[PDB]
């Protein structure tokens, strides 16, 4: 039956037809050529054309817009005119054939796996599969079997289902009918089934508190017991030094215990706070937290205070009272962690008793310690304030309970009962925690505990207000509302009370406290708003005001003071102040005058300093000694975060003891601070105890910037442990820690730098003071040698004393060249800190003299340590002195000459102080036996005997052997006791003088004067190598442990052995042809010597590096092997030779790569860690100098031929060219800015001597003139002094490296490297003696059996060692053991999501959401911060990579932990799903950047497609974190929480400060120009929150978050402009600025946030208004700092803006006057306006051409010109539109066109701005000044359209004419504009497209109309209309075009077609033109084929934007 067949015909065509069958395009396009075979019938060639075949209902519906018209048409004609019924049959057969047909399909938007974005893919439900399919080819990209599915899961907005055991992980996916899918699914399921036939009940939160709390309790107690007992100390004596150590041990321990007894008090505070909720309620961690710093800060306070009194009792001063303090401070916390047990049922009050009882008895101990400086007046304040908010709270208790008696309603009055208890309750626990916080209340985290109770207190009084409000209006309710009054008003007076006395400037205040505060305040904005003229001469005005009040005051008082001789001194004083403000006030004027003149703005700053200077002689130096207090305050903050922190630290890390992960990084840290701060505190108590003396100042300074570095590493490195750490409870309180240390690390930073302006430069006069103090305090250190009791510092050991000494004497050295590169560089303030750094290196020097004379017990020793130690210092002295001398006045030779000398004389005298110490001996002895030898070598070359020559000769080479074996036992004895390497010196010396005596003879024994010119140059260099190598051995004496100079004493070995062998192939006679193998053997024990122990790189070419060297060393070495061996066959000399020697440099390169293999593979391994590897590289650096020496030693002899040379020079030119970039890369490598500037200034004078000498030298080349020979000779000495100036200060211990630790397993990993190399070295040194025996008997069946033998060993012995590196090659099962980690946590994910759809996720009870939202935000933090790095290790090396890869795992296991968490908690479905999503995001692209880093592995030999992948996955990794960031700060920012906020902002601030510099890409301009824009956007939401804080305060949240991610990006570009400006004052500016103003962000978001929680206080939001206007001047401060940028201009960014608020307002005057609102007034004409028009539009290109002609210079003049530009078109557009006015509104298409000339008159001088700001002061022939001059022709052009058109506008006669050239004109220029090829900033739909398109057409139309009419009123009336119709089609085009949704092929489309419809309206519109000039009737019809092509184009530009979407 046909009929069935047809049927089936029907439903596949139904199916097919309407889209519900997925099909693709092709096998669609058979199915509609089977339809027309079958409705169609045959086809016929041209009757199946286009246009007649009706597609919507013969292709589906989703595939008739593919527009493959004509496929389907050929595919019509192939289908063939054959039967219909066996086309039904193959429409079936063909629809059977499809693996998707007759089964369901669902569109469900999927998750990519890696991005945050969504692809349809049309799942599929079959009775037997379920299929994933793609939308565009419609074929199973992935299958599933229905009976493997366990779970599934439906969602009103997603369906997630699982497999579990085919793969691992399941299905997501979201769709809105995930329902019917679950259930559709569901039923299919059962089916494949039905086939088959057959409280005192604690919460886990009080636990772990409980838990917490024990063992807290524990340690408590545990430190109780320790207190009876004194500890101990060490015998110190009576020495000075020794009184000094017991007094800053003192203090430092006073200060400890301050700082934990305040972390103690703020821990029971914050246990008050937060157990104050109700249970189930609180936060658990965080009370742990609390418990966990009290325990911790006890115990670390028990030590401190058995340690304080130990140091007492040795006073007269008794040590039990403290003792009997610290045990009831102790006893009091072990009660108070009793109460706090939750398991305990006590009354609060309990409670609350023992945290008063902990506060007064910390009181107590502080008054014991003699800390509590806290005056008792201000704790009585606080107390009697405390008790008047209870006795308020009471009151309004009294009125709650009387209205609670009024009212009736039940349920009301129970309310009212309750806010009136909450009252009570809360204001007793405000009295208690003040009573806790009373002693301990300069600690910020005290009174951030209290203000928190003081909210709480605030909270309940609103409550008890609508309490009141429940009542039914009565004069009770005014009485409640009185009571509420005075609460919070009391409220209030204890924060302000509270919050003076938390920075307190000291006890006294003097009688001009406040005037000279204020001209503090308005001198620093004064020098703040440099560049800025209005804000300078306002802070002026209010300046000069202030001052003359303070005059006019000093003056009465000096009236009122007695004494004829004071009153006259304070009449001059304000006599002084008077005179400053007057020219002062006379500068400001100056400066307002001319406002853009920087010479005036330099004025008035100066006179701003100069006026605060005459106020600190005026008065009491107030000013200075108020930033010091400041200063001091934020130091003593520091200091005490510092120590918090490391106790958080040591508490924490203790219990998981992992040598692995950030612990020990942390650790290393932790005792670097540690050793930091006694240095900090007792330069804090120096100038706490002298006011008036400036070097305790300057040293206190110094000392706070000293602090600064560490304390950022150890801020980072707590930061990177938290997530790591398992104590949730530690975890908290090290993050705590962490922030609280970062934020008194940024005020320190800012009140130093405030300071360091405030007190005058160093002057270098306390550097010359400081020395002085030294050689007394060494004066009477020698009176105690005398006296024969001087003892040991108790933490000195001899051998640490030799060692410091050793690096002081280098770093004075290297200070020493510091101020000379300085005073060289002329008169600088840098000089006094080279002066201060020179001193402070003499200090270590004197302190470890000190220390060895006190340790040694010879007297003989002690006195000539103190002779040098004291001669060292007093030559010093005279260096200073005349440091001082000349940094006085520049300008002259001898002063240069003279500090040559004396640093000549220092450099010696620290010389003579290391070889003094008796330690190291025998070095000097054997150096001296060089020396001496070498200089009986220097003269007068006779052979004082002839001998035997030959015979003598065997002789010199068994001496050479001699020799060799001598540095072998040096670089050995390097590995023993220091006696030991000093008898291998002293034998090596002996060995050297036989050596050279052999050389001596054949120098003279030598029969040709050539052979001794050879000898003696040869001789020369092996001294010279020689001596080096026995300073290399004296440094290893002086310091034994370090690896540095043992590699560096290897070298050393390596280059005397290069010697001997350059000497014996040069010099002695080939006749033998075996010296090369002599040579070869010295080499192969050297290196062998060196291959020994691998504990630091002997070179910096990588592990895949050594590996490829070692494949080409091998490769050298097989060819080398088979040479010899057939040259010992063939018995051929030379060849033979030549083979060995090249063999014997493929075995030292092949044992240098195993070396650096074997410490690549050391430091791999994950516990070892790796070093910064110094500045200069040490061998390259003595390689280049030596090598320097050498070539000008050849150049000094005095026999000068030109072949030596021109080899000297080239050699010279080549060592010098290199040693110059390594010092441009030490200067791009250090943060020192003094070592920036000296590296700097070394390499310029290195280059400049070099340059010097070559000029010299090809003065010389052919020419031979003795005077020009000596003028060489003369040259040659100061290129040995630069080089000497700069070995010196490259030598500083700072730079020289951190050598790296290496763990024992690595080691272990380490030695089969080792071995296989030493195995390889003893076979081949085996080979080399038995070649040489084929040398001497030419055939021998033995030798060559035992020559096959060997190297068949060396064969195997590199295979093995191939092997070995090949299979170990770091980096690559971290890499598994990561990846395996990543995927694990891949699924803990995906079963959270799981569990989250169908709604059984628990939420756990523990921990508040915001702190599980911290935890993920500190993870991310850190996995992005380790993002980069992983990458940069995955391109070039391995070790790193495997570092990175653990660090990264770890990382991601409790971000995972944590999002579950916040996941669980977070109710609204969506939410959670988001957070778990974006999670499973971050750990999907970490773990395809683990696959693809696994893959290059650090190998540089990677493919290209890898490095691609590589970078991409680090691109989705980067979105990945931010998109994760963004999610977290938004859900944080909802609700009113600021955590992260101000985090973010001061983290940013650090960050801002310390860094990597590199002069980066950009320039100034483009900096400046962004980062203005971003001033302004924060200025205006600071606004915007200041209007939303009255207006709605739930939207400060959101604001707040926008402006700490704004400032963000501000201070991510200030550091960069900083180092690109063209000056560093500039710079350092910008920075400062920044900082300040990112201290104002921070408190002006904590008060938002404080007044989004509490939206009612009428306090806090004053508090957040103040805030807003400190962080708007803060604003205007950094946008004057960004004005002083001459590059570019400020002017140009302002003008732009400008002109495009004039643009804003010309499209404004369009609305209006097309709307016909624009009207004339009165009887005002137009000519006058049009000779307006006239007038400004000469003005206005008079003022482009003085643009133009002053783009290159000042920024004044430039500033001017813009101005003035601005201003003009200004003026233009406010007389267009009053003549727009005087056209009236009848004619509004005149005023139209008028407007729009105007307007694009103002687009192009807003080009022409941002094009003059592009070419700012640059070179002629610059390509931006031609793109300048081509603005303005632009400029031009438009200026005179407008001319033309007003000029013709007066009359009607060419209205047509001049609106139809306008608008080719402007559709010209914005053709123009398609020709340079720039994203427009939108990007749009193309439903706008088709509107523009249509908006084409009736433009078309209309033009035909008007063409026809040839009216002027239709012809003007289209011109408008039709050019902006095309203008903004042409604007959207391009908005559409850089679009990266639309695909590259269809924009370019949508371009051509654009185009053509342009250019086909060009012609039209020439042809309208055409049409109006002559009658042109025939031109007129003409003008219809314009619009059909006009049509055409608009037809395919339908086409292009109906494409995309």
């Amino acid at each position: 039956d046909p009929v069935q067949l047809n049927l089936l015909y029907v439903q596949a065509r139904d199916d097919i037809l309407n889209g519900s069958h997925p099909v693709s395009f092709d096998k669609a396009c058979e199915f509609a050529g089977f339809q027309c075979q079958i409705q169609f019938g045959p086809h016929n060639e041209q009757k199946h054309k286009a246009g007649f075949l009706d597609l919507k209902d013969f292709l589906p519906k989703e595939y008739v817009k593919q527009k493959g018209e004509r496929k389907i048409f050929q595919a019509h004609k192939n289908c063939g005119q054959m039967s219909e019924i066996e086309a039904k049959v193959r429409y079936v057969k063909l629809a059977r054939s499809l693996k998707t047909y007759g089964v369901s399909f669902f569109l469900v938007k999927e998750k990519m796996k890696g991005k945050n974005k969504l692809v349809p893919r049309l799942l599929g439900i079959t009775k037997e599969c379920v299929m994933r399919v793609d939308e565009k080819t419609k074929e199973v990209i992935q299958e599933w079997s229905l009976t493997n599915i366990k779970r599934w899961a439906a969602s009103p907005k997603s369906f997630t289902l699982d497999f579990g055991d085919y793969q691992d992980g399941y299905y997501s996916v979201q769709t809105t009918e995930g329902e019917q899918i679950a259930q559709l699914i569901a039923g299919y399921i059962d089916i494949i089934l039905k086939k088959k036939k057959s409280m005192p009940p604690l919460t886990s939160a009080q636990q772990a508190l409980t838990g917490t709390i024990n063992s807290s309790m524990q340690a408590v107690q545990a430190a109780q017991a320790t207190l009876d007992d004194f500890e101990t100390l060490p015998p110190l004596g009576q020495d000075a030094a020794s009184k000094a150590w017991r007094k800053n041990k003192m203090d430092e321990s006073k200060h400890e215990i301050h700082s934990q007894v305040d972390a103690i008090t703020a821990g029971t505070a914050s246990v008050v706070n937060l157990t104050a909720g109700d249970p189930a309620e609180t936060d658990y961690t965080a009370v742990g937290c609390a418990v966990t710093t009290i325990s911790s800060n006890l115990t670390e306070m028990s030590r401190g205070v058995k340690l304080l009194a130990a140091l007492l009792e040795d006073e007269g001063g008794n040590g039990r009272p403290l003792l009997q303090a610290a045990k009831g401070l102790a006893g009091a916390v072990s009660e108070l962690l009793r109460s706090a047990q939750p398991a305990s049922a006590e009354p609060r009050q309990n409670l609350l008793l023992a945290a008063g009882n902990v506060g007064q008895a910390s009181g107590e101990l502080l008054q014991q310690i003699g800390e509590s400086d806290t005056d008792p007046h201000f704790q009585d304040v606080l107390m009697q304030l405390a008790n008047a908010v209870a006795s308020a709270a009471a009151a309004l208790v009294l009125k709650a309970k009387s209205v609670a008696q009024r009212t009736e309603d039940s349920g009301l009055q129970t309310q009212v009962i309750a806010a009136a208890t909450q009252c009570a309750l809360s204001t007793s626990q405000l009295v208690a925690c003040t009573k806790v916080v009373a002693p301990t209340i300069s600690s910020p985290v005290c009174q951030e505990q209290l203000v928190e109770a003081g909210r709480l207190v605030a909270k309940a009084v609103e409550g008890c207000v609508s309490a009141s409000q429940a009542a039914t209006e009565d004069g009770q309710l005014l009485r409640g509302v009185g009571a509420a009054a005075t609460a919070v008003t009391q409220a209030l007076n204890e924060l302000l009370q509270h919050v003076k006395a938390h920075a307190t400037g000291a006890g006294p205040a003097g009688r001009y406290d406040q005037a000279t505060d204020t001209i503090l305040t308005v001198t620093e904005n004064i020098f703040s708003s440099m560049g800025d003229a209005g804000e300078m001469v306002r802070q002026a005005r209010i300046l000069a005001q202030a001052t003359s009040d303070l005059v006019n005051a000093i003056k009465a008082d000096a009236e009122g003071e007695s004494d004829l001789e004071n009153s006259r001194k304070l009449l001059s004083a304000a006599k002084i102040l008077a005179d400053a403000t007057a020219k002062m006030v006379e500068a400001a004027k100056g400066a307002a005058a001319h406002p853009d003149s920087e010479e005036q703005q330099q004025r008035l700053r100066e006179a701003a300093e100069g006026l605060r200077m005459a106020t600190n002689a005026a008065a009491q130096n107030a000013i200075k000694k108020k930033l010091v207090q400041r200063l001091e305050h934020a130091a003593k903050q520091a200091a005490a975060s510092a120590t918090q922190t490391i106790a958080a630290a040591q508490h924490a890390a203790s219990a998981p003891k992992a040598s692995a992960g950030p612990q020990p990084l942390l650790v290393q840290s932790c005792k670097a601070v540690a050793e930091q701060i006694p240095l900090l505190v007792q330069g804090v108590r120096g100038s706490q105890a002298q006011p008036d003396s400036p070097s305790a100042q300057l040293a206190l300074i110094a000392a706070s910037q000293s602090f600064l570095q560490p304390g950022g590493k150890m801020v980072a490195a707590a930061k990177a442990s938290v997530p790591t750490i398992q104590d949730q409870a530690s975890a908290m309180q090290l993050s705590q820690c962490a922030k609280n240390l970062g934020t008194a690390l940024a005020e320190l930073r800012t009140a130093a730098q405030k300071a360091q302006e405030a007190c005058g430069p160093l002057e270098m006069d306390s550097a010359l003071s400081v020395v002085q103090n030294l050689e007394k305090d060494l004066q009477e250190i020698k009176a105690a040698a005398r006296d024969g009791k001087l003892k040991p510092l108790p933490g000195e050991t001899m051998e640490k004393c030799t060692q410091d000494l050793g690096n002081s004497t280098k770093a004075v050295s290297s200070a020493i060249a510091k101020l000379l590169g300085e005073i060289a560089q002329g008169n600088e303030n840098y000089a006094g800190i080279a002066a201060r750094d020179v001193a402070g290196g003499l200090r270590s020097l004197a302190q470890a003299a000190r220390g060895v004379a006190a340790l040694t017990s010879d007297p003989a020793v002690q006195a000539i340590v103190l002779d040098t130690a004291s001669d060292v210092l007093d030559k010093a002295s005279s260096l200073i002195e005349e440091a001082k001398k000349a940094s006085g006045h520049p300008g002259d030779p001898e002063s240069q000459q003279r500090l040559a000398q004396v640093a000549k004389a220092v450099t010696q005298a620290l010389n003579r102080c290391v070889s003094c110490l008796p330690g190291q001996r025998d070095v000097d002895n054997a150096l001296r036996a060089v020396g001496d030898a070498s200089k009986r070598l220097l003269s007068d070359l006779l052979p004082p005997s002839t001998g035997t020559f030959q015979e003598a000769q065997s002789r010199l080479n068994e001496a050479a052997a001699g020799l060799n074996q001598a540095a072998t036992e040096l670089v050995q004895a390097s590995r023993g006791t220091p006696q030991d390497l000093a008898r291998a010196s002293g034998r090596f010396g002996q060995d050297f003088s036989t050596f050279l005596e052999a050389g001596v003879e054949m120098a003279g024994q030598a029969p040709s004067q050539e052979d001794r010119a050879q000898v003696v140059s040869n001789l020369k260099g092996i001294s010279m190598s020689s001596s080096k190598l026995l300073l290399a051995a004296k440094a290893l004496s002086t310091d034994p442990a370090s690896p540095n100079l043992k590699s560096q004493l290897a070298a050393a070995a390596r280059a005397v052995t290069d010697s001997i062998n350059q000497l014996i192939t040069m010099c002695t006679q080939q006749a033998p042809g075996q010296k090369e193998c002599d040579n070869a053997l010295r080499q192969l024990e050297t290196v062998r010597e060196l291959l020994e122990n691998p504990v630091q790189p002997i070179n910096d070419m990588s592990y895949f590096g050594c590996l490829d060297s070692v494949m080409e060393n091998s490769k050298v070495l097989g060819e080398a092997m088979t040479g010899i061996s057939q040259n010992a066959k063939n018995g051929n000399l030379p060849e033979f030779g030549d083979a060995i020697a090249t063999a014997s440099k493929a075995l030292c390169g092949f044992t240098e790569a195993a070396a650096q293999a074997a410490y690549l593979v050391g430091v791999s391994d994950p516990n070892s860690q790796a070093g910064q590897q110094g500045l200069v590289e040490p061998t390259q650096f003595a390689r280049a100098n030596q090598a320097i020496q050498m070539a000008c030693q050849s150049l000094g002899e005095p026999g000068c031929t030109q072949a030596q040379v021109l080899s000297a020079a080239t050699i010279v030119a080549k060592h010098t060219s290199a040693l110059c970039n390594s010092c441009r890369l030490a200067s791009a490598r250090t943060a020192n800015p003094t070592a920036k500037r000296q590296f700097v200034q070394s390499a310029k004078e290195v280059a400049n001597s070099t340059a010097n000498l070559v000029k010299t030298i090809k003065a010389l080349d052919g020419d031979f003139t003795e005077e020009n020979r000596a003028q060489c000779r003369a040259a040659t000495a100061p290129l040995l002094e630069a080089v000497d100036n700069l070995s010196a200060f490259a030598s500083n211990p700072e730079f020289s490296s951190v050598p790296a630790q290496i763990s024992p397993e690595g080691r272990a990993a380490m030695e089969p490297i080792v071995i296989s190399a030493k195995t390889m070295l003893e076979s081949a040194g085996g080979l080399i003696q038995t070649a040489r025996a084929l040398a001497v008997n030419p055939r021998d069946p033995p030798r060559w059996s035992v020559l096959a033998g060997h190297s068949r060993t060396v064969s195997d012995s590199i295979k093995k060692l191939i092997t070995s590196m090949r299979d170990k090659a770091p980096g690559q099962l971290e890499c598994e053991t990561a990846i395996a980690a990543l995927n694990s946590c891949l699924r803990d994910l995906d079963q959270a999501s799981l569990a989250a759809v169908s709604q059984q996720l628990a939420p756990r009870e523990g921990i508040s959401q915001e702190a599980l939202h911290t935890q993920m935000l500190t993870a991310v933090q850190e996995i992005s911060h380790l993002i980069e790095p992983l990458a940069s290790a995955a391109r070039a090396e391995a070790s790193q990579l495997g570092h990175k890869v653990s660090q990264m795992a770890q990382y991601f296991e409790p971000l995972t932990l944590a999002a579950v968490g916040a996941a669980s908690k977070t109710l609204s479905h969506p939410q959670q799903m988001a957070l778990l999503d974006q999670t499973k995001t971050l750990a999907e692209s970490a773990l395809q950047l683990l696959y693809t880093a696994k893959e290059a592995g650090g190998n540089p030999k990677q493919a290209a497609h890898t490095q691609e992948a590589l970078e991409e996955a680090v691109q989705m990794m980067t979105e990945a974190v931010e998109d994760l960031t963004t999610t977290l700060n938004e859900a944080a920012s909802a609700a009113g929480v600021v955590g992260g906020m101000v985090d973010s902002i001061t983290q940013a601030i650090n960050q801002l400060d310390e860094g990597p510099m590199g002069d980066p890409e950009g320039s100034f301009v483009d900096y400046q120009t962004t980062m203005v824009r971003t001033a302004k956007a924060i200025a205006v939401t600071v606004q915007e929150m200041v209007t939303k804080s009255n207006t709605s305060p739930e939207e400060l949240g959101p604001l707040a978050n926008q402006l700490t991610s704004d400032y963000g990006r501000l201070a991510s570009q200030a550091k960069p402009a900083a180092v690109a400006a063209e000056n560093e004052e500039i710079g350092a500016h910008i920075k400062h600025r920044v900082q300040e103003l990112g201290h104002g962000c921070s408190a002006l978001v904590t008060k938002a946030g404080a007044l989004q929680c509490s939206p009612s206080d009428v306090y806090t939001k004053k508090e957040l208004i103040e805030c807003a206007r400190r962080v708007s001047e803060k604003v205007s401060h950094v946008l004057a700092a960004l004005q002083a940028g001459n590059r570019g201009t400020q002017a140009c960014i302002t003008a732009a803006s400008a002109v495009s608020g004039i643009i804003a307002d010309l499209d404004t005057t369009i609305m209006f006057a097309t709307a016909g609102t624009l009207n004339r007034e009165g009887a005002e004409t137009f000519a006058d306006h049009r000779e307006g028009i006239l007038k400004t539009a000469k003005v206005l290109v008079e003022d482009t051409k003085v643009l133009v002609q002053n783009a290159a210079g000042s920024q004044e003049k430039l500033a001017q010109a813009a101005q003035s530009s601005v201003a003009t078109i200004t003026r233009l557009a406010d007389v267009v539109k009053l003549g727009a006015a005087s056209l009236g509104a009848e004619d509004p298409e005149t005023q139209v066109v008028l407007i729009n000339a105007v307007k694009d008159v103002a687009k192009a001088l807003g080009d022409l701005i941002s094009a003059t700001k592009a070419a700012a002061g640059k070179v002629g022939d610059d390509p931006a000044v031609w793109q300048l001059k081509n603005s303005a022709k632009v400029m031009v052009t438009n200026v005179t359209s407008l001319l033309k058109t007003v000029k013709a506008v007066e009359d009607e006669a060419t209205k047509g004419t001049r609106a139809l050239e306008a608008t080719t004109e402007h559709i010209r220029q914005e053709l123009a504009v398609f020709c340079s090829p720039e994203p427009p900033a939108k990007t749009s739909t193309p439903e706008d497209f088709i509107r523009m398109t249509k908006g084409i057409t009736m433009a078309t139309a209309k033009a035909v109309a008007a063409g026809n009419s040839c009216r002027q009123e239709d012809v003007i009336a289209t011109a408008n209309l039709s050019r902006r119709a095309i203008a903004d089609m042409l604007r959207a085009c391009k908005e559409a075009a850089f679009h990266p949704e639309v695909a590259p092929d269809v924009r370019l489309r949508a371009l051509h077609y654009g185009r053509e419809c342009a250019n086909g309206y060009l012609e039209l519109l020439d042809h309208v033109l055409l049409t109006l000039q002559k009658p042109n009737p025939d031109l007129k019809q003409q003008l219809t084929g314009h619009s059909k092509r006009v049509a055409g184009s608009v037809t395919e530009l339908i086409q292009a934007a109906e494409a995309m979407k």
